[PDB]
Formats: C-alpha cells, structure tokens, sequence
C-alpha cells in the first residue's frame, strides 16, 4: 500500500538491480 | 518525510529505472 508500497517497492528495486546487474 | 521522501525519490528513480530498460 501506499506506506508498504514505499518498501516493497525497495524489494522490486532489488529485481531492478538484478535487473540492471544483466548489463552487469 | 521518509513516506514522501521515499516515494518522492522512488519517482526520481522511476526515471533511472526506465533508463535500465534501455540499458542495451
């Protein structure tokens, strides 16, 4: 939720970061 | 306010984020 959503998000940004890591 | 600061900067790494995807 909005207040949860701040922190998962953070958890999404990890993928994100395994994201960007396949460049990496 | 860690809520709009957090959420806010989210929206400023939105952006990041959307470059990652054309990373590529």
């Amino acid at each position: 939720n909005l207040v949860s959503d701040i922190i998962g998000s953070k958890k999404h940004m990890e993928k994100l970061i395994s994201i960007i890591k396949k460049c990496r």
